[PDB]
């Protein structure tokens, strides 16, 4: 993939917070959401073969990322406010209706979208991000202490902590993150004991076998513009997302809707989906062998597969 | 119609070389082609329109205007450059082909699209610009001395002149340019021998019917940023021009093909396009009452009529 070969797009949603994204394709839009810490780039094997299966994809930089607009403010990246910002986007692009596919954290958003604004979806994909509805009696921190697996998380509240580690060496951070499930090397479960998220793990990490050091360096670029503060917001807005996901009522999920599970990802769980049936009457699945989860970099030939097939149906 | 509500989108064609263009809707991608010296801006009636009525509408900035690149050379302004430009534009979007809608310099250009790249455009619309075969016998420069009325054209080879008239005070350019026909202030009989352009015109012209002062200071702000060097240079390659046309005089235009004539142009009359259907039998016509050249800008209630319908049924 080549960024100067692709047509970049603009859309200012709020005064001061502009969109980027990359489109390529006819057809009908189909809008491509990544997780933490990744990019637009992070689709590179979705966006020209979903162009070639007749559609326009438009793949974002969320807000923080990259050439998008990165506040400094915590309260910018709560999810109802990262919404409505969605919304304003297809406004502003004249688009009645996309298909929204996230991944990690966009597949938080994508569900959302369709939760809140089902109208302007006109069908939802998630990649290894379930779809859970509120628990009215259960804070999100309460939800962290009983699973040690999310330890992380709490390392990640303190505006300036997380981001000193992820920022000191960003080919050392990128390198010990995107890496096959059996590949890790990282300690999940002791990091705010520890002090660090890396500080058990290799000065000079191997490259994966996923990635070239090429594709590495693309990440260093684009984490140098804003560093990992924007991001990292995205963790630090738990308890206003929680009262707003409360709103929903427990309303259904009406439109098509596709799941897709990956079996190694060790944070987000295949069992994880396995209620989302009884939110979202229309559910469609789809599950991948031997993938962790960085699943468009791991298994992006049976991404690509499962999205055209119930994209070409649904 | 403010620029800010717009998607802005950035196509880099080669090294030096980025177009910008505004974009609204979905459906079938339709390319709109400004003249000189305008701008995307120019199109602000149709876009919301077209758009509405199911379309993707792409509106460029055309070579050396506003937020497009505007190299200095005569040389990147030919029709052959112009053209590979717009199909290398349509390849790094991912568009197979496009509906070419042009006006003035930019009608030319879709019509030369149309000629040497039939495969790349699904249909032709152009506004005032006729379709005229290249005379094989007599040069642009022969016509032109045969011809009173292209005096200016002239005036506008040499490098340098016409630029420093015309970005002197750019507010008085674009009042006395963009005008209805009978509230024209400009003689285009004696401009090489009688001084300049507006040698003979009012210093603090009033505001046309057909524009706000902020309309014409969005015009002013965007030429602000190169000048007429580039948009000048359009009129500067005439043999080249000549010499291209050639190569495709035996090659006739089989797709859907429309010409929108404009009662009151003074420089592109209506007759000058009477003998089209002899190479376009198949050309479907429209005709605007009290329009003079400015189309768009004049009749925007007219044009939308006739370019929906014509896009609606071929
Ligand atoms: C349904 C709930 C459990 C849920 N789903 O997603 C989430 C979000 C929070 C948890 N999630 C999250 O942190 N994603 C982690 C892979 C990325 C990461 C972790 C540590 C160091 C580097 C990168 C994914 C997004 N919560
Ligand atoms: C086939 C021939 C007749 C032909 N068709 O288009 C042309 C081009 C050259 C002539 N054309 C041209 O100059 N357009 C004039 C409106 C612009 C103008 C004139 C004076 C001062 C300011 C602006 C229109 C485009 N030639």
């Amino acid at each position: 993939c080549n960024p100067s070969d692709m047509s970049h797009g603009y859309v200012t949603v709020k005064p001061r917070v502009r969109l980027h994204f990359v489109e390529l394709g006819s057809g009908p839009a189909v809008c491509l959401c990544h997780g933490f810490p990744e990019s637009w780039y992070s689709w590179r094997y979705q966006i020209p073969a979903l162009a070639q299966a007749g559609y326009r994809v438009l793949a974002m930089d969320m807000k923080g990322y990259g050439e998008s607009s990165a506040p400094p403010e915590i309260e910018e990246y709560c999810m109802e406010v990262l919404c409505k910002e969605m919304v304003t986007f297809l406004d502003k692009l004249g688009l009645s209706q996309a298909v929204f596919i996230g991944h990690d954290w966009g597949g938080m958003l994508v569900w959302y979208m369709a939760l809140f604004y089902p109208e302007r979806v006109r069908a939802v994909a998630s990649l290894n991000t379930p779809f859970i509805p509120a628990n009215p009696n259960m804070s999100p921190l309460e939800s962290i202490k009983a699973n040690p697996v999310f330890d992380y998380q709490l390392y990640f509240q303190e505006p300036g902590v997380a981001e000193a580690e992820l920022e000191q060496n960003l080919s050392r951070t990128f390198k010990s993150l995107f890496r096959a499930s059996d590949e890790s090397v990282l300690s999940m479960h002791k990091v705010c004991e520890a002090g660090g998220l890396f500080v058990n793990s290799p000065e000079e990490p191997s490259l994966s076998r996923m990635v070239t050091e090429e594709e590495i360096q693309f990440y260093v670029q684009q984490f140098k513009k804003s560093g990992f503060r924007g991001p990292l917001n995205w963790y630090r807005n738990m308890e206003r997302n929680w009262k707003w996901a409360c709103k929903s009522l427990g309303r259904k999920i009406l439109i098509p809707a596709l799941m897709v599970t990956a079996e190694k990802d060790f944070v987000l769980v295949p069992q994880m989906s396995q209620h989302m049936e009884d939110w979202i009457p229309h559910l469609k699945r789809g599950h991948i062998e031997d993938c962790g989860h960085w699943t468009q970099m791991d298994k992006p030939t049976e991404v690509n597969q499962i999205l055209i097939k119930w994209l070409d149906s649904d």
